[PDB]
């Protein structure tokens, strides 16, 4: 099995933020692919919620990506793949090659509009 719950919380974490919340404060933000995320309640999954003003809504996407869990020990958004924890199922996904230096896009919370545009 493995964990992820702990003191970390640099911003895109937040103790149940909510959807709303996250995509004015996405909107806000203006990072195009903001990442934030919440605790669930009803499978107590994670929630992911990101924007960007370059899709459908030019000027402001936003899109709350949830995990979705069985009772096999196992957590997915779409049953077509899953894995035993959140976290697992985001790294999981990613798994570039020597490409970037960091995972995840923008790190804001309920409110933290920096942008430092350079």
């Amino acid at each position: 099995t493995e964990a992820e719950d702990s003191i970390e919380m640099y911003e895109w974490y937040s103790k149940h933020m909510t959807r709303s919340q996250a995509e004015q404060l996405l909107k806000q933000e203006g990072k195009e692919g903001g990442f934030i995320v919440r605790d669930s309640s009803k499978a107590g999954k994670y929630t992911v919620s990101v924007f960007a003003k370059s899709t459908g809504d030019p000027q402001g996407v936003i899109r709350h990506y949830v995990v979705c869990s069985t009772p096999q020990s196992q957590y997915y958004l779409a049953e077509k793949h899953l894995f035993s924890t959140i976290p697992e199922l985001i790294n999981y996904h990613q798994h570039n090659s020597a490409g970037l230096i960091s995972r995840l896009k923008y790190p804001v919370s309920q409110q933290n509009k920096n942008a430092p545009s350079t």
